[PDB]
């Protein structure tokens, strides 16, 4: 949520800042 989201997804976990 804002800057990076950052979620798990039990395997994947997104990290994408903007």
């Amino acid at each position: 949520r804002r800057w990076c989201f950052r979620v798990c997804y039990r395997g994947f976990c997104y990290r994408k800042c903007r």
